[PDB]
């Protein structure tokens, strides 16, 4: 045959399945991508004026504690030593973030020792006992007290979800969001970096294999009947939207979406940090990304007096809008379960496997998506191709 | 012969010369060390109560941009991903440090953009033009203005050197000590970490070679005549004090020294950070080290409710006191030049080479000492052993 496996979508999930089928099983793999770009939502391109790499489906920071995933991805790209750090803008002051001795000092007026800060939090937060909390405002106040909650969580949360926290589920905060030290590494994982030649280069390296064919600008649903006819017993890994597959015959799954306002400013440095969170209602956006700071090892390939920034706005998805974060109304988790049994059946009668962010209505970190793909490869696909 | 080379001192300089002679030239090397420990001032041992590694001749942070040095030392030890960060304690508040947008925000009341902060510094510092500065207070004020200088440099400098900055040389500040971003990595070098199994283990690995013999608790000056008699044409690399070699016959070289007050506290976390600078006169010490934070990858080999800390005090050296930092009175740089010509002669008539921190009256970072030793090996010693 001309191909042995069809993969719909060229994000990390698709690409991982493809590469494994190509290099481990030696099978011919055809990848079908709707967009014009390879790589799915992880994709990055250079802003044309300045040459600075930007991620146009949200900022992507790579971090994992999963050694298997880590060793795997280093086959296709090297990573930088970048460590993510975030600052939080509130009443005209940039606060160290997340909440630790750093933020505590700045906010409450003076230095607190680690022990002094445990006690400070104990008092602030005793207003509400945690097991007796009904909504999100309460749950949070119950863990860190009102002053911190109202300055750093309330407006920020309300912007991300377009809703008063009192109207939000208590189960959304699960651990204490405070560190009793000055460690402001944003992520606690073992391995962390950015792809040295950018994301596009990395994703593209995954598809660079003699056994892999890629057709950009191709909707699966326009070509599926043609292609499966060329080899009826070739299996399909579908990573597109789960509901759209079954023609929304159980109702539309509900997504939160993001609008990205991208400007080129005539300064070399707009905020001297990669990401600045804005925690006050006065500002429409949740945060501002300044992409040159994601790659400071490039400062002599970057414009001296220009910089690209990008403000992030949050809201709900009308159709046409990109799906980003699953909403998970319980009404949503409902039409999900019914779709999972549609998929399972479809898998058993049509050899069509469902994976990835869109295909399973699940949020996945990159390393999680890659691990999920490696799982499906070993556990379902190796048998399917014998 | 029983040995081909004699090395006095087992610090990084000595050890580097020894290891190179042993492994590259195949020569037998005898190392003579006055102390009971191997490793010189880089040495670390476990505090006995808690098991936490402490460095008992000052905190040692390893950092270099010298790839050759870096590749070399990784032969004897692996390094952690530790990145050094420092905070500065002033009027009961822990300030982000060194001076950047972080400290500027906290000190002046609100956030300044990178451009806004260049302008802020331009105004504060225009009180004095830099070329017209006479002492250290002026030079500093000339670069960052009085408010910053008086809050973060004056008392701190005065403690380190026991002297009013107005009585200190203007040439001691050479670049602008401010960053116009939020990057608070303390060091700007390419490679940085701490030896994974501690310093003792690393230094000891350098001397672990079939061709190297080590005699601890041995003063060179008590055994030199005996040893050189066993093989008169074996060369000597001396890394002891330069003046003491020539019986202070040109006067005593002047050193600054350090006293180290080490306590074991009954808490698991005293300040939630490795190093806290104290910038106010109210406090005798320049800073407090809390050693568990140097190695957080060990948190499950560390006491849960005990921690070792160590306050650092500065002053001048009486004899008996350890030499740490060269003072360099011009009266000092004077008796130096005369000692260099004593050494050169002694090198030519006695095959006795002078290197390292003490032997050259020079301050050396670890990587600088190692590079200086590798230099002397290739350029002077390879010939000397043929
Ligand atoms: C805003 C935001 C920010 C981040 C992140 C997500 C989001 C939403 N990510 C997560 C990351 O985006 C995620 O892990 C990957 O997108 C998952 O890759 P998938 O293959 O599962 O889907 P993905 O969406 O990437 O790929 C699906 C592909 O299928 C294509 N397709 C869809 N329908 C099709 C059809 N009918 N026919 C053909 N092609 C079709 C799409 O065009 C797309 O190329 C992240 N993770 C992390 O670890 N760190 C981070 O910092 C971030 N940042
Ligand atoms: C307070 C402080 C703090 C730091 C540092 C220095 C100081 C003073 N260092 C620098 C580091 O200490 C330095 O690079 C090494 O000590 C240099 O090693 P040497 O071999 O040159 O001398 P070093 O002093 O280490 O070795 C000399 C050896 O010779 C022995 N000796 C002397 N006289 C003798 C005699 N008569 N007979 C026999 N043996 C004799 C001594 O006992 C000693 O073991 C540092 N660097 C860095 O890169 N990062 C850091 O963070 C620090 N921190
Ligand atoms: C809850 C959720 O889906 N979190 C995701 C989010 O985290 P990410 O690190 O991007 O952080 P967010 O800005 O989305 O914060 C998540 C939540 O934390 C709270 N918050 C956060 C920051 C702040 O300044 N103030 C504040 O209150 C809010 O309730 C907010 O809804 O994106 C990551 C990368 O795409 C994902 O790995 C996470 O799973
Ligand atoms: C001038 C000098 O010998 N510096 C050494 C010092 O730097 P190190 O990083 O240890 O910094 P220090 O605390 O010794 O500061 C050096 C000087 O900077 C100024 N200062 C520093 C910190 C602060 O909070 N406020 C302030 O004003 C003072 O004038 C001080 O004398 O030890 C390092 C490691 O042992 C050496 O690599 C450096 O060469
Ligand atoms: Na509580
Ligand atoms: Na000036």
């Amino acid at each position: 045959s001309d191909f042995d496996l069809i993969v719909v979508g060229s994000g990390l999930f698709g690409l991982t399945v493809a590469e494994r089928a190509a290099s481990q099983l030696g099978k011919k793999v055809l990848i079908v991508e709707k967009r014009s770009h390879l790589g799915g939502n992880a994709y990055s391109e250079a802003e044309p004026e300045t040459g600075i790499e930007i991620h146009k489906y949200g900022a992507h920071l790579f971090h994992t504690s999963n050694k298997r995933v880590w060793d795997y991805v280093n086959q296709f790209t090297a990573f930088t030593g970048y460590q993510h750090r975030v600052f939080a803008m509130h009443n005209g002051t940039a606060y160290q973030f997340p909440m630790g001795l750093g933020l505590i000092n700045q906010f409450f007026g003076r230095y607190y020792t680690p022990d002094e800060a445990r006690e400070l939090i104990k008092e602030q937060s005793a207003e509400i006992d945690s097991k007796d909390a009904t909504n999100l405002e309460e749950k949070a106040i119950s863990l860190i007290g009102r002053p911190l909650y109202e300055a750093f969580i309330r407006d920020y949360t309300a912007k991300q979800w377009q809703t008063d926290p009192k109207e939000l589920p208590a189960g959304n905060i699960t651990r204490l969001p405070v560190r009793y030290n000055f460690d402001n590494r944003y992520f606690n994982d073992t391995y962390e970096g950015l792809p040295v030649d950018g994301y596009a280069q990395w994703l593209s390296n995954m598809a660079d294999h003699e056994n892999i064919e890629v057709r950009l600008d191709t909707d699966w649903f326009e070509v599926r009947e043609d292609l499966r006819a060329q080899n009826p017993e070739a299996p399909v890994v579908y990573t597109g939207p789960l509901d759209r597959y079954f023609d929304y015959s159980e109702g539309h799954l509900g997504w939160r979406t993001l609008d990205f306002e991208t400007e080129v400013l005539n300064t070399g440095d707009f905020q001297g940090t990669p990401v600045m969170n804005y925690n006050d209602a006065e500002f429409p956006y949740t945060r501002i990304h300044e992409f040159r700071h994601f790659h400071p090892e490039r400062e002599d390939r970057h414009p001296k007096d220009k910089t690209v920034i990008m403000k992030e706005y949050s809201r709900f998805a009308e159709e046409g809008d990109e799906p980003y974060y699953p909403i998970n109304t319980p009404s949503d988790r409902e039409m999900l379960f019914k779709y999972r049994e549609l998929a399972d059946a479809e898998t058993e009668s049509g050899k069509v496997y469902f994976g990835g962010r869109l295909g399973t209505y699940q949020y996945l970190d990159m390393h999680m998506a890659i691990a999920s793909a490696l799982s499906m490869f070993d556990n379902k696909l190796v048998d399917a191709l014998k």
